[PDB]
């Protein structure tokens, strides 16, 4: 229906190289994307603290939320972009990206 | 307010029908279970996940970490696990508090 949501989970396991601080700064270059991706409302993420799978050893869940029936490419070509950009890239050991619209 | 995520991959005998079973009696049991807040479910559209990757995200909110534990031992989230366990193949669990 109108202004339903579409949503990325990103779910990310960290190189052992990368620091606090540019984990920190990866996370805050992506939730100011909403400024930048006229499609992209909003972007939350969080640590997970329970560990129960830790032989998976995802650590981050990141939430994009994009508007639906609107193109998201210059999102896709955006050099910040974690799979395909080359500023970040390089910073996970480990990634899934999955699409859907939140439904009950 | 803090998010229960699974992120879930069912077996490959389970149908459709199943999978909507599935979703239906889970989100139910917010009508049950009293420490649930709002869930919602999504299927993963991307081709590249579905030949051999999880298939479907399901987002529980709740108060607090403690609460969450209160929903995993109730009794309904109990019975629920014993007879739809069976439906998948493996999941991911994720507790966190989501900022910006």
């Amino acid at each position: 229906g109108p202004g339903m949501a579409v949503k990325h989970l990103i779910v990310l396991k960290f190189k052992d190289e990368i620091t606090e601080a540019q984990k920190e700064e990866f996370f805050k270059t992506y939730v100011n994307l909403v400024n930048i991706i006229p499609a992209m409302k909003d972007v939350y993420w969080g640590k997970d603290v329970t560990q129960k799978n830790k032989e998976e050893g995802y650590t981050h869940i990141m939430e994009v939320t994009f508007e639906s029936v609107e193109t998201i490419q210059d999102y896709i070509i955006h050099p910040a972009h974690v799979g395909f950009g080359d500023v970040y890239r390089s910073f996970w050991e480990k990634l899934l990206i999955f699409d859907y619209t939140p439904r009950k």
